[PDB]
């Protein structure tokens, strides 16, 4: 079984979306303060019709949503290849895969150690009570805290983080794409590279199965923003919804 080594071009990918990473993700969440603010209706028993009344929890999560999806615009712009493609073929890739991104990117800020999504105190602490009160329902928050919690649990490097999160980006599949095969060709870079690192840097037990592990959890995510989608049309039909959102959530979503 066989372990080639990552070669200097595969060193040079890492070392560049590890950069582009820290450059668009700040670990600190200090910018949060400057969205519109978390407010929280009380809700205890989960009334659709009081969420959809208030969506309380909606101006600060668009804004934050929001904000990921100009930091993934970023990220996606330093991936080595991402600047090769037409412009349009560049846009399609990145409004289709956002949701994905920003659920993946996400993971970094979820604690199993009370299920949350934990980016500073209370205040910025976001809870699946939290997602209800921006007008979700549960067939999406409980697949993806399932979602969340599966991820945790395959421990990945860095390394591996960043590689699944320019593979997702770098997608041949999506409808409306023009040069499927370009596509193609820089996403294939990306995963000989996953492949490469995770047979030669990463240790057992975890390795096991891990780079079909990381692949499934891809097509989870497809599941997702299915789900998403379908939500986000009904949150729309809300009167005043759009005034709770902004133009670039607008965009890709609707
Ligand atoms: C974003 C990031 C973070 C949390 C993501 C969350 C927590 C709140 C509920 C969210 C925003 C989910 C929620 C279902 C969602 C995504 C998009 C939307 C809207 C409200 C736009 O329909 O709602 C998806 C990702 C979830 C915090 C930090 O890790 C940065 C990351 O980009």
């Amino acid at each position: 079984s066989l372990r080639p080594k990552l070669s200097e071009e595969q060193q040079r990918i890492i070392a560049i979306l590890l950069d582009a990473h820290h450059k668009t993700y700040d670990p600190t969440y200090s910018d949060f303060c400057q969205f519109r603010p978390p407010v929280r209706v009380n809700d205890g028993g989960g009334s659709v019709t009081l969420e959809l009344s208030q969506l309380s929890m909606l101006p600060h999560l668009a804004d934050l949503v929001s904000y990921s999806i100009q930091k993934v615009i970023g990220f996606a712009k330093m991936i080595p290849g991402f600047r090769d493609l037409t412009s349009e073929d560049q846009i399609v890739l990145l409004k289709s895969s956002a949701i994905e991104v920003i659920m993946l990117r996400s993971n970094e800020s979820f604690t199993m150690d009370d299920m949350s999504w934990t980016c500073g105190n209370q205040d910025y602490k976001y809870r699946v009570s939290d997602v209800t009160k921006a007008g979700h329902s549960l067939e999406l928050i409980e697949p993806l805290i399932k979602f969340q919690v599966g991820l945790k649990k395959l421990n990945l490097h860095e390394e591996e983080h960043v590689l699944l999160m320019a593979i997702c980006i770098v997608s041949p599949d999506r409808p409306g794409v023009q040069d499927a095969a370009l596509i193609e060709a820089i996403q294939d870079r990306l995963s000989n590279t996953l492949q490469t690192y995770i047979r030669c840097r990463h240790p057992p037990p975890g390795s096991h199965l891990l780079y079909a592990k990381m692949i499934q959890k891809l097509a989870d995510l497809r599941s997702l923003n299915e789900e998403h989608s379908k939500q986000y049309r009904c949150l729309s039909f809300q009167p005043e919804c759009s005034m709770k959102l902004t133009p670039l959530v607008l965009e890709v979503f609707g």
